[PDB]
């Protein structure tokens, strides 16, 4: 038993809720919150800009030091950094950005990073401003992640759509 509430169960291990991941994170304090990161960890908008804003820019400061030391992430890759006031840890995962022409097949590789963590609060990777179809993202998620994932979907309309179309 864990502290996530109001989730609909899609599979043995995947759950989903219409929620703001920032507010979901500040209430739950999960062990891991996933950020929808880019390879530069520049948290300007979308989920990343919202998570970063909620940390009062501390996420960005930490991220800039990470990049200065290690260089950019790979598309499909990830790093574990602090969760600041939102979670114990933040798993920054780089899904492909369709609006940059990145290969959607890398979406499976991106979701594989979730398997290194027993429980995660996460957004749908490559959705929103990353330009992929969220219904496809949820499918890859279900078919790739084996650990327990709690998906927060900010938009009530898309959420209804993801549930109603789920196979
Ligand atoms: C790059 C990239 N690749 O995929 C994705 C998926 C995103 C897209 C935009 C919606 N995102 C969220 N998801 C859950 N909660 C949220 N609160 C938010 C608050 C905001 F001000 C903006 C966004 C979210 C949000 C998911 N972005």
């Amino acid at each position: 038993v864990n502290s996530f509430s109001g989730y609909l169960k899609l599979t043995d291990n995947v759950y989903i809720k219409n929620a703001d991941i920032v507010e979901e994170a500040k209430k739950v304090k999960p062990t891991v919150v996933v950020n929808a990161a880019n390879v530069y960890l520049k948290h300007g908008g979308g989920v990343a800009g919202a998570l970063n804003k909620a940390t009062n820019n501390a996420m960005q400061v930490e991220s800039d030091d990470y990049i200065a030391t290690n260089g950019p992430l790979k598309v499909g890759g990830s790093c574990v950094l602090s969760g600041h006031n939102l979670a114990k840890h933040c798993l920054h995962v780089v899904g492909p950005n369709v609006n940059k022409g990145e290969d959607i097949q890398l979406l499976k590789s991106a979701y594989e990073n979730f398997n290194q963590h027993e429980v995660l609060l996460a957004p749908l990777l490559s959705a929103g401003i990353f330009g992929a179809d969220p219904i496809h993202s949820l499918r890859v998620c279900v078919d790739t992640v084996r650990t327990n994932v709690y998906l927060a979907v900010f938009d009530k309309n898309l959420y209804d759509k993801l549930v109603s179309s789920f196979l």
